[PDB]
Protein backbone atom coordinates (compact mmCIF):
# COMPACT_ATOMS: atom_id res chain seq x y z
CA UNK A 1 0.00 0.00 0.00
CA UNK A 2 3.00 2.45 -0.18
CA UNK A 3 2.79 5.40 -2.64
CA UNK A 4 4.79 8.59 -3.36
CA UNK A 5 2.86 11.69 -4.44
CA UNK A 6 4.62 14.58 -6.23
CA UNK A 7 3.57 17.07 -8.81
CA UNK A 8 5.15 18.30 -11.96
CA UNK A 9 4.56 21.12 -14.52
CA UNK A 10 4.33 21.37 -18.34
CA UNK A 11 2.90 24.06 -20.69
CA UNK A 12 1.95 25.98 -17.49
CA UNK A 13 -0.31 23.13 -16.18
CA UNK A 14 0.13 20.96 -13.04
CA UNK A 15 0.45 17.16 -13.30
CA UNK A 16 -0.21 15.19 -10.11
CA UNK A 17 1.79 11.91 -10.20
CA UNK A 18 1.31 8.97 -7.80
CA UNK A 19 3.99 6.18 -7.88
CA UNK A 20 3.47 2.75 -6.35
CA UNK A 21 6.99 2.46 -5.00
CA UNK A 22 7.57 -1.38 -5.13
CA UNK A 23 6.13 -1.61 -8.76
CA UNK A 24 6.99 1.76 -10.42
CA UNK A 25 3.28 1.88 -11.54
CA UNK A 26 2.06 5.50 -12.03
CA UNK A 27 -1.20 7.34 -12.16
CA UNK A 28 -1.36 10.93 -13.14
CA UNK A 29 -3.77 13.76 -13.77
CA UNK A 30 -3.68 17.33 -15.09
CA UNK A 31 -5.35 19.50 -12.38
CA UNK A 32 -6.46 23.16 -12.25
CA UNK A 33 -3.78 24.75 -9.99
CA UNK A 34 -2.39 22.55 -7.14
CA UNK A 35 -5.58 22.90 -4.94
CA UNK A 36 -6.32 20.81 -1.80
CA UNK A 37 -9.68 19.78 -3.42
CA UNK A 38 -8.19 18.25 -6.61
CA UNK A 39 -5.35 16.43 -4.77
CA UNK A 40 -8.05 15.13 -2.40
CA UNK A 41 -10.17 14.01 -5.39
CA UNK A 42 -7.12 12.24 -6.97
CA UNK A 43 -6.34 10.54 -3.63
CA UNK A 44 -9.93 9.31 -3.14
CA UNK A 45 -10.00 7.95 -6.76
CA UNK A 46 -6.63 6.13 -6.33
CA UNK A 47 -7.59 4.56 -2.95
CA UNK A 48 -10.90 3.20 -4.48
CA UNK A 49 -8.83 1.34 -7.14
CA UNK A 50 -5.70 0.07 -5.26
CA UNK A 51 -4.82 -0.56 -1.59
CA UNK A 52 -3.51 2.93 -0.54
CA UNK A 53 -2.14 2.61 3.08
CA UNK A 54 0.61 5.30 3.18
CA UNK A 55 1.33 8.31 0.93
CA UNK A 56 4.83 9.87 1.16
CA UNK A 57 5.32 13.55 0.14
CA UNK A 58 8.54 15.64 0.18
CA UNK A 59 7.16 19.07 1.26
CA UNK A 60 4.48 20.68 3.43
CA UNK A 61 1.79 21.70 0.90
CA UNK A 62 -0.34 18.54 1.41
CA UNK A 63 -0.17 18.98 5.24
CA UNK A 64 -2.09 22.34 4.96
CA UNK A 65 -5.18 21.19 2.98
CA UNK A 66 -8.33 20.63 5.07
CA UNK A 67 -9.87 18.50 2.22
CA UNK A 68 -6.72 16.31 1.76
CA UNK A 69 -6.94 15.75 5.59
CA UNK A 70 -10.62 14.65 5.30
CA UNK A 71 -9.79 12.44 2.21
CA UNK A 72 -6.94 10.85 4.15
CA UNK A 73 -9.24 10.13 7.07
CA UNK A 74 -12.31 9.02 5.01
CA UNK A 75 -10.28 6.43 2.99
CA UNK A 76 -7.82 5.45 5.72
CA UNK A 77 -4.63 6.84 4.03
CA UNK A 78 -1.66 7.67 6.33
CA UNK A 79 -0.01 10.95 5.16
CA UNK A 80 3.77 10.54 5.90
CA UNK A 81 6.41 13.26 5.31
CA UNK A 82 9.67 12.17 3.69
CA UNK A 83 10.70 10.20 0.59
CA UNK A 84 13.49 7.63 1.39
CA UNK A 85 13.89 10.46 -12.85
CA UNK A 86 10.23 9.25 -12.95
CA UNK A 87 9.03 12.90 -13.57
CA UNK A 88 11.88 13.14 -16.17
CA UNK A 89 11.28 9.94 -18.26
CA UNK A 90 7.48 10.54 -18.26
CA UNK A 91 8.34 13.94 -19.96
CA UNK A 92 10.51 12.19 -22.61
CA UNK A 93 7.50 9.90 -23.43
CA UNK A 94 5.17 13.02 -23.37
CA UNK A 95 7.40 14.78 -26.00
CA UNK A 96 7.36 11.71 -28.35
CA UNK A 97 3.45 11.69 -28.34
CA UNK A 98 2.72 15.42 -27.73
CA UNK A 99 1.77 16.07 -31.40
CA UNK A 100 -0.59 12.96 -31.55
CA UNK A 101 -2.90 14.88 -29.07
CA UNK A 102 -4.80 18.23 -28.97
CA UNK A 103 -4.80 18.26 -25.10
CA UNK A 104 -1.70 18.00 -22.83
CA UNK A 105 -3.75 15.72 -20.51
CA UNK A 106 -4.16 13.16 -23.43
CA UNK A 107 -0.33 13.15 -23.94
CA UNK A 108 0.10 12.67 -20.12
CA UNK A 109 -2.27 9.68 -20.22
CA UNK A 110 -0.53 8.25 -23.39
CA UNK A 111 2.77 8.55 -21.47
CA UNK A 112 1.29 6.91 -18.31
CA UNK A 113 -0.02 4.09 -20.57
CA UNK A 114 3.43 3.45 -22.17
CA UNK A 115 5.29 3.73 -18.83
CA UNK A 116 2.89 1.21 -17.15
CA UNK A 117 2.68 -1.27 -20.10
CA UNK A 118 6.39 -1.13 -21.30
CA UNK A 119 8.90 -3.80 -20.33
CA UNK A 120 12.22 -2.48 -18.93
CA UNK A 121 14.58 -2.07 -21.93
CA UNK A 122 11.84 -3.36 -24.31
CA UNK A 123 11.98 -7.19 -23.74
CA UNK A 124 11.46 -9.79 -20.97
CA UNK A 125 10.20 -9.53 -17.36
CA UNK A 126 7.16 -7.52 -16.25
CA UNK A 127 5.55 -4.12 -16.86
CA UNK A 128 4.91 -1.77 -13.88
CA UNK A 129 1.16 -2.54 -14.49
CA UNK A 130 1.87 -6.32 -14.19
CA UNK A 131 4.14 -5.89 -11.10
CA UNK A 132 1.53 -3.86 -9.15
CA UNK A 133 -1.13 -6.63 -9.84
CA UNK A 134 1.43 -9.40 -8.99
CA UNK A 135 2.45 -7.59 -5.69
CA UNK A 136 -1.25 -7.13 -4.53
CA UNK A 137 -2.26 -10.67 -5.69
CA UNK A 138 0.53 -11.78 -3.26
CA UNK B 1 -9.86 -7.76 -20.57
CA UNK B 2 -13.71 -7.57 -20.98
CA UNK B 3 -15.50 -4.35 -19.88
CA UNK B 4 -19.02 -2.85 -20.21
CA UNK B 5 -19.32 0.93 -20.65
CA UNK B 6 -22.59 2.74 -19.91
CA UNK B 7 -23.46 6.15 -18.64
CA UNK B 8 -25.83 7.38 -16.04
CA UNK B 9 -27.24 10.76 -14.85
CA UNK B 10 -27.67 12.54 -11.49
CA UNK B 11 -28.30 16.23 -10.55
CA UNK B 12 -28.19 16.93 -14.33
CA UNK B 13 -24.59 15.61 -14.72
CA UNK B 14 -23.34 12.56 -16.70
CA UNK B 15 -21.51 9.69 -14.95
CA UNK B 16 -19.46 7.39 -17.20
CA UNK B 17 -19.28 3.90 -15.61
CA UNK B 18 -16.94 1.09 -16.73
CA UNK B 19 -17.58 -2.43 -15.24
CA UNK B 20 -15.04 -5.24 -15.39
CA UNK B 21 -17.59 -7.95 -16.08
CA UNK B 22 -15.93 -11.04 -14.41
CA UNK B 23 -15.08 -9.00 -11.18
CA UNK B 24 -17.87 -6.37 -10.85
CA UNK B 25 -15.04 -3.78 -10.34
CA UNK B 26 -16.13 -0.25 -11.43
CA UNK B 27 -14.51 2.98 -12.42
CA UNK B 28 -16.51 6.08 -12.94
CA UNK B 29 -16.20 9.74 -13.75
CA UNK B 30 -18.44 12.82 -13.90
CA UNK B 31 -17.95 14.31 -17.43
CA UNK B 32 -19.08 17.56 -19.09
CA UNK B 33 -21.89 16.36 -21.43
CA UNK B 34 -21.43 12.87 -23.03
CA UNK B 35 -18.75 14.06 -25.57
CA UNK B 36 -16.58 11.73 -27.73
CA UNK B 37 -13.45 13.49 -26.26
CA UNK B 38 -14.21 12.76 -22.57
CA UNK B 39 -15.29 9.13 -23.20
CA UNK B 40 -12.06 8.77 -25.21
CA UNK B 41 -10.06 10.29 -22.30
CA UNK B 42 -11.76 7.89 -19.79
CA UNK B 43 -11.03 4.92 -22.09
CA UNK B 44 -7.34 5.84 -22.52
CA UNK B 45 -6.98 6.28 -18.69
CA UNK B 46 -8.66 2.89 -17.97
CA UNK B 47 -6.57 0.98 -20.57
CA UNK B 48 -3.29 2.42 -19.07
CA UNK B 49 -4.27 0.93 -15.65
CA UNK B 50 -5.89 -2.48 -16.50
CA UNK B 51 -5.81 -4.85 -19.50
CA UNK B 52 -8.70 -3.43 -21.65
CA UNK B 53 -9.19 -5.83 -24.66
CA UNK B 54 -12.94 -5.44 -25.45
CA UNK B 55 -15.49 -2.77 -24.46
CA UNK B 56 -19.20 -3.67 -24.83
CA UNK B 57 -21.80 -0.85 -25.25
CA UNK B 58 -25.60 -1.14 -25.70
CA UNK B 59 -26.26 1.73 -28.18
CA UNK B 60 -24.70 3.58 -31.11
CA UNK B 61 -23.38 6.81 -29.53
CA UNK B 62 -19.80 5.49 -29.04
CA UNK B 63 -19.71 4.24 -32.69
CA UNK B 64 -20.06 7.89 -33.96
CA UNK B 65 -17.13 9.53 -32.10
CA UNK B 66 -13.98 10.09 -34.18
CA UNK B 67 -11.88 10.49 -30.95
CA UNK B 68 -13.28 7.29 -29.30
CA UNK B 69 -12.31 5.54 -32.61
CA UNK B 70 -8.72 6.90 -32.38
CA UNK B 71 -8.54 6.00 -28.60
CA UNK B 72 -9.75 2.49 -29.41
CA UNK B 73 -7.09 2.13 -32.09
CA UNK B 74 -4.21 3.83 -30.16
CA UNK B 75 -4.67 1.57 -27.06
CA UNK B 76 -5.81 -1.58 -28.88
CA UNK B 77 -9.40 -1.70 -27.47
CA UNK B 78 -12.01 -3.64 -29.52
CA UNK B 79 -15.35 -1.70 -29.51
CA UNK B 80 -18.13 -4.41 -29.56
CA UNK B 81 -21.89 -3.67 -29.74
CA UNK B 82 -24.14 -5.67 -27.43
CA UNK B 83 -24.27 -6.50 -23.71
CA UNK B 84 -25.02 -10.26 -23.11
CA UNK B 85 -28.70 -2.93 -11.12
CA UNK B 86 -25.04 -1.72 -11.02
CA UNK B 87 -26.18 1.86 -12.00
CA UNK B 88 -28.97 1.44 -9.37
CA UNK B 89 -26.94 0.24 -6.29
CA UNK B 90 -24.17 2.81 -7.00
CA UNK B 91 -26.99 5.47 -6.64
CA UNK B 92 -28.11 3.99 -3.28
CA UNK B 93 -24.47 4.32 -2.02
CA UNK B 94 -24.30 7.89 -3.57
CA UNK B 95 -27.45 8.94 -1.56
CA UNK B 96 -25.98 7.62 1.77
CA UNK B 97 -22.76 9.79 1.28
CA UNK B 98 -24.18 12.70 -0.81
CA UNK B 99 -24.22 15.12 2.18
CA UNK B 100 -20.57 14.22 3.22
CA UNK B 101 -19.45 15.97 -0.07
CA UNK B 102 -19.75 19.45 -1.69
CA UNK B 103 -19.29 17.99 -5.24
CA UNK B 104 -21.40 15.19 -6.84
CA UNK B 105 -18.16 13.77 -8.33
CA UNK B 106 -16.75 13.24 -4.73
CA UNK B 107 -19.95 11.28 -3.78
CA UNK B 108 -19.55 9.22 -7.04
CA UNK B 109 -15.95 8.40 -6.09
CA UNK B 110 -16.97 7.59 -2.42
CA UNK B 111 -19.59 5.22 -3.88
CA UNK B 112 -17.07 3.63 -6.33
CA UNK B 113 -14.70 3.17 -3.34
CA UNK B 114 -17.36 1.38 -1.20
CA UNK B 115 -18.63 -0.74 -4.13
CA UNK B 116 -15.04 -1.89 -4.99
CA UNK B 117 -13.85 -2.46 -1.37
CA UNK B 118 -17.11 -3.97 0.14
CA UNK B 119 -17.55 -7.71 0.59
CA UNK B 120 -20.84 -9.14 -0.78
CA UNK B 121 -23.37 -9.00 2.10
CA UNK B 122 -20.70 -7.50 4.42
CA UNK B 123 -18.60 -10.61 5.39
CA UNK B 124 -16.37 -13.29 3.80
CA UNK B 125 -15.04 -13.78 0.24
CA UNK B 126 -13.53 -11.04 -1.93
CA UNK B 127 -14.20 -7.40 -2.88
CA UNK B 128 -14.62 -6.47 -6.59
CA UNK B 129 -11.19 -4.70 -6.20
CA UNK B 130 -9.62 -7.98 -4.93
CA UNK B 131 -11.33 -10.13 -7.64
CA UNK B 132 -10.09 -7.92 -10.53
CA UNK B 133 -6.45 -8.20 -9.16
CA UNK B 134 -6.88 -11.99 -8.55
CA UNK B 135 -8.32 -12.51 -12.14
CA UNK B 136 -5.41 -10.54 -13.84
CA UNK B 137 -2.75 -12.12 -11.54
CA UNK B 138 -4.11 -15.44 -12.99
C1 LIG C 1 -13.04 18.22 -5.52
C2 LIG C 1 -13.07 17.51 -4.53
C3 LIG C 1 -13.14 16.65 -3.26
O1 LIG C 1 -12.47 15.35 -3.26
C4 LIG C 1 -12.67 14.77 -2.01
C5 LIG C 1 -12.23 13.51 -1.53
C6 LIG C 1 -12.56 13.11 -0.19
C7 LIG C 1 -13.35 13.96 0.66
C8 LIG C 1 -13.73 13.55 2.07
C9 LIG C 1 -13.75 15.21 0.15
C10 LIG C 1 -13.43 15.63 -1.15
C11 LIG C 1 -13.69 16.83 -2.03
C12 LIG C 1 -14.52 18.19 -1.69
C13 LIG C 1 -16.05 17.87 -1.58
O2 LIG C 1 -16.62 17.55 -2.69
O3 LIG C 1 -16.57 17.87 -0.42
C1 LIG D 1 -10.09 15.04 -24.16
C2 LIG D 1 -9.54 14.15 -24.80
C3 LIG D 1 -8.84 13.08 -25.63
O1 LIG D 1 -8.66 11.74 -25.05
C4 LIG D 1 -8.02 10.95 -26.00
C5 LIG D 1 -7.61 9.60 -25.89
C6 LIG D 1 -6.96 8.97 -27.00
C7 LIG D 1 -6.68 9.70 -28.21
C8 LIG D 1 -5.97 9.08 -29.39
C9 LIG D 1 -7.11 11.04 -28.27
C10 LIG D 1 -7.77 11.67 -27.20
C11 LIG D 1 -8.34 13.04 -26.90
C12 LIG D 1 -8.38 14.37 -27.84
C13 LIG D 1 -6.94 14.95 -28.01
O2 LIG D 1 -6.43 15.46 -26.93
O3 LIG D 1 -6.36 14.79 -29.13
Amino acid sequence: GIWQLDCTHLEGKVILVAVHVASGYIEAEVIPAETGQETAYFLLKLAGRWPVKTVHTDNGSNFTSTTVKAACEWAGIKQEFGIPSMNKELKKIIGQVRDQAEHLKTAVQMAVFIHNKKRKGGIGGYSAGERIVDIIAT
